[PDB]
């Protein structure tokens, strides 16, 4: 009951049941309105600031994992170049150790070489031997 | 008017004016605060949207960014590991061809020996060749 309120005894009675009904209800209603979009409003609120609470955390997060990666990727960059020049080293080592094998194994070759004709003209020289010793034996 | 919304032409006629314009205070009132706590709630999400669109974007970026940075990351932390298998496998190859040299070194010093050998083999030939030569010249 809200009209006592705004209106006195003597006008209040004035008016027919239906009309204070009517008007009651009307009240009420704009009331119950009233109270109804502050509870939604204030529902609302909580959910908001509950939402941006989180993403906030979500973010922090997201922040703080892409620096511990950055110093990740700067640290193999390091270790990248340290190897690589120790991997031209090596690589120039290697080559001159192919270049002395490729040395040596023509060395080889040749010397194979040198051997096989010298036992060529070691045989000419043992036939030339039998030739003579005997070729001697007929004038024994 | 607010009044009209709750009675029928004949029930307003029936009351006299001051009666209404007391009810028309009360009823206007009561609308100005709900249109003005409507007003509030709506500027209100305006606001709770557009600060989270604003966070939104912010995450949206530092983790397209977290992204390519774990791409480049991984990216470089697998080569690490293909010349580092490089190394190793270098080093066992020219711990091979070391290896090798020093055999070869030793055969060299080998064919060296044998070859000189046939050299004194070879001369000892070539002098009996002259000496049976001589020795037929003199028996004919």
């Amino acid at each position: 009951a809200v009209l006592q309120q705004v209106l006195e005894r003597t006008e209040l009675n004035k008016l027919p049941k239906s009309v204070q009904n009517k008007l009651e209800k009307f009240l009420a209603d704009q009331q119950s309105e009233i109270d109804g979009l502050k509870g939604r409003h204030e529902k609302f609120k909580v959910e908001s600031e509950q939402q941006y609470m989180e993403i906030e955390k979500r973010l922090s997060h997201s922040q703080e994992r892409l620096v511990n990666e950055t110093r990740e990727c700067q640290s193999l960059r390091l270790e990248l170049e340290k190897l690589n020049n120790q991997l031209k080293a090596l690589t120039e080592k290697n080559k001159e150790l192919e270049m002395a094998q490729d040395r040596n194994i023509a060395i080889q070759s040749q010397m194979t070489r040198t051997k096989e004709e010298l036992e060529a003209e070691k045989r000419d020289l043992i036939r030339t031997n039998e030739r003579l010793s005997q070729e001697l034996e007929y004038l024994t």
